[PDB]
């Protein structure tokens, strides 16, 4: 019982790209870009789209950095989150209703008003490493339990 997500992060040398969430699950957090993946759609077609979709940016090549998977007690269906970063958009940043994208200088990353789970594995992709986690939420602000472990295929 998983459903399938993306989640896209542009991650250049001195700076990485998040998006404030205007409304809807997760408002008020920063975040990657993303989203549920369509019937006959491939996982990374998919997190492209909402990388466009979200941002309004042109990704080329995808690569994969990590699955987590999100479970939230009392809620039947598990979020399957496929991870990927690029460091080659084209277009610029778009602010939308839904989101307002801003760049983030790698040390001031902004953790207090991000999902609790990024503290744990954005240092991970920072590093160019690779990751399999699983957070157990109870809401959206308690982490009751997690694993997680790099991996060198994910
Ligand atoms: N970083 C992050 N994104 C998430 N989306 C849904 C549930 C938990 C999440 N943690």
């Amino acid at each position: 019982a998983s459903r399938l997500y993306t989640l896209v992060l542009v991650l250049q040398p001195q700076r990485v790209l998040l998006g404030m969430k205007k409304r809807g699950f997760g408002a008020g957090r920063w975040a990657g870009f993303g989203g549920k993946v369509q019937e006959g759609e491939t996982i990374e077609d998919g997190a492209r789209r909402e990388l466009q979709e979200e941002s309004g940016l042109t990704v080329d090549a995808l690569h994969k950095v990590g699955q987590i998977v999100f479970e939230f007690v009392g809620e039947p269906e598990l979020m399957d989150v496929h991870v990927f970063c690029t460091d080659s958009i084209q277009g610029t940043p778009v602010e939308s209703d839904e989101m307002r994208p801003c760049w983030f200088q790698l040390d001031q990353i902004p953790f207090k008003d991000m999902w609790p789970d990024d503290s744990y594995w954005f240092p991970l992709l920072l590093q160019k490493k690779k990751f399999h986690g699983y957070f157990k939420f109870q809401g959206q602000d308690t982490i009751l339990d997690y694993t997680l472990r790099e991996v060198d295929t994910v």
